[PDB]
């Protein structure tokens, strides 16, 4: 099926999912000089105090940490959003080397990785229904660069050897996502899509200006995961990012400067 190789990678996706060439595809390059400052934009409200993580899964494309989204426990609101979005999962995209890995770029710069905290609009009642709507999702993107460790990521890094191959999962309770956030909530925002198949155009993207730092050892452990299932040939899970897509007729707004 779809994946990230020469033969099933991003350049192939449009054959099974024609929306790949659509008008509001993600990710995009964030041109920080042409982003429009909007003093009308509200601060983001990230309300993660009551987050309930449940499990961590290797789905053959990335690893997801899934949260209980059956009540308003971990929510995103404000910023550019009308109404309230519940956290369902986070995952990352990363590279084979530190010089690449992010999906969004900032003035053409790729970061080592990119975290996506995926949230769905409470008015659609669940994730499966929200993705069918143009305002269905709000995904908070946070760039990772390599430097000092992010202590709040380590619980994640340490479980990865238990989910090495496609389809493995592990219980993953009491993980606090607030420990993945940088200090500033200044953001760019634009309307876009899932960055993987089905590439649905349902996402309000909220990309934080400030990257978090992770250690080289932390990202190296992302790279030891596998795309393949246990007992198929080993393909390291690296370079699971989609390149920047044409902005077409969208403007990126900034909450700052
Ligand atoms: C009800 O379960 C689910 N059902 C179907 N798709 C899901 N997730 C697809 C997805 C793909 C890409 C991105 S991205 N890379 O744009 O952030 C975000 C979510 C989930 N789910 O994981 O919540
Ligand atoms: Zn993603």
């Amino acid at each position: 099926h779809w994946g990230y190789g020469k033969h099933n990678g991003p350049e192939h996706w449009h054959k099974d999912f024609p929306i790949a060439k659509g008008e509001r595809q993600s990710p995009v390059d964030i041109d920080t000089h042409t982003a429009k400052y909007d003093p009308s934009l509200k601060p983001l409200s990230v309300s993660y105090d009551q987050a309930t993580s449940l499990r961590i899964l290797n789905n053959g494309h990335a690893f997801n940490v899934e949260f209980d989204d059956s009540q308003d426990k971990a929510v995103l609101k404000g910023g550019p959003l009308d109404g309230t979005y519940r956290l369902i999962q986070f995952h990352f995209h990363w590279g084979s080397l530190d010089g690449q890995g992010s999906e969004h770029t900032v003035d053409k710069k790729k970061y080592a990785a990119e975290l996506h905290l995926v949230h769905w609009n409470t008015k659609y009642g669940d994730f499966g229904k929200a993705v069918q709507q143009p305002d269905g999702l709000a995904v908070l993107g946070i760039f990772l660069k390599v430097g000092s460790a992010k202590p709040g990521l380590q619980k994640v890094v340490d479980v990865l050897d238990s989910i090495k191959t496609k389809g493995k999962s592990a219980d993953f309770t009491n993980f606090d996502p607030r420990g993945l956030l940088p200090e500033s909530l200044d953001y760019w925002t634009y309307p876009g899509s899932l960055t993987t198949p089905p590439l649905l155009e349902c996402v309000t993207w909220i990309v934080l200006k400030e990257p978090i730092s992770v250690s080289s050892e932390q990202v190296l452990k992302f790279r030891k995961l596998n795309f393949n299932g246990e007992g198929e040939p080993e393909e390291l899970m690296v370079d699971n990012w989609r390149p920047a897509q044409p902005l077409k007729n969208r403007q990126i707004k900034a909450s700052f400067k």
